[PDB]
């Protein structure tokens, strides 16, 4: 039997892949995760013991940025190992992507929490190969199922290109994307360019790669073989459409502690 059942916090998921789970933890009904240091368990009973006697409240490494009710925290795999290779594993139940069976220490991985007096509970995260071969400037990125459809995901995304930004580097996420990481990349893509528009150029003052944009602006039918080809009145048209609204969450500058 694999894994099939979560309960981490106060939520309880079901999953949608294989994960690499030792055996006898699939063998069990349900799998118990502390929502802090992300250790899974077998047993309601061991959950229960370790609630009570956990000290985490947020997850470990550096907390970079904080707005209204969200954090995010920088976690260096080689710094911690463990955490990380518990976050791939709970990760890989909802992704089929080669780096959640590979070393952590090579990776970065971008934690996003929110916070009450409780703790800073996980809602999704995005993780990053140090020095990129091929400039992706996201390997897996992942909202939790019940935090979906809220806008996290597009803050993810935002984020992973102001880090870019702050790198003075183009990226783009790792490919092939799934047809929700699709959606999502379409969307924050086609709102970042059309608000500079109200290529090369919006590649450098975006750090979106010239294909992403070509491949954006394409969908828009705002270029030709390649030029830009749209008017002010057009770009404010689709800025005031529910097709390109702006993102729900937005990454500001201002609320960022990072550099390379
Ligand atoms: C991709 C993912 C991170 C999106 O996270 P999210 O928090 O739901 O994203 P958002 O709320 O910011 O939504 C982004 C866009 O995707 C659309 N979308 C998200 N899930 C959708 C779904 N199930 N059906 C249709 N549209 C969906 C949203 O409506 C939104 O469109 P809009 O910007 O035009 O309004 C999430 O679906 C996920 O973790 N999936 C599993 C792992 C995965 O596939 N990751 C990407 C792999 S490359
Ligand atoms: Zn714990």
């Amino acid at each position: 039997k694999y894994v099939d059942k979560i309960h981490i916090g106060n939520y309880e998921i079901d999953a949608w892949y294989f994960s690499p789970f030792p055996e006898d933890y699939g063998k069990q009904p349900k799998l118990w995760l502390c929502e802090y240091c992300l250790k899974y368990m077998k047993y309601e009973k061991s959950y229960r013991f370790h609630l009570g006697q956990c000290q985490w409240r947020q997850p470990p490494g550096k907390e970079i940025y904080r707005k209204s009710n969200i954090s995010v925290h920088e976690v260096d795999g080689k710094d911690h190992k463990i955490y990380c290779q518990n976050l791939c594993l709970l990760a890989k139940l909802f992704l089929d992507h080669r780096t959640l069976y590979f070393d952590v220490e090579p990776f970065v991985f971008y934690i996003l929490t929110e916070v009450d007096r409780q703790g800073a509970h996980i809602v999704g995260y995005f993780s990053k190969e140090k020095e990129s071969p091929d400039g992706n400037n996201v390997a897996c990125i992942l909202t939790l199922p019940p935090y979906q459809r809220r806008g996290y995901g597009k803050f993810l995304i935002a984020f992973s290109y102001e880090l870019s930004k702050l790198e003075s580097t183009v990226g783009s996420p790792e490919k092939p994307l799934s047809d929700l990481g699709k959606l999502s990349y379409r969307s924050y893509w086609s709102w970042v360019l059309l608000e500079n528009l109200r290529i090369k150029d919006l590649s450098q003052m975006t750090s979106i790669t010239q294909n992403d944009i070509i491949s954006t602006l394409q969908s828009l039918n705002m270029v030709k073989y390649h030029v830009i080809c749209v008017t002010p009145k057009l770009v404010e048209e689709h800025l005031k459409s529910a097709q390109y609204k702006k993102p729900p969450i937005t990454v500001d500058s201002v609320c960022l502690k990072w550099a390379p």
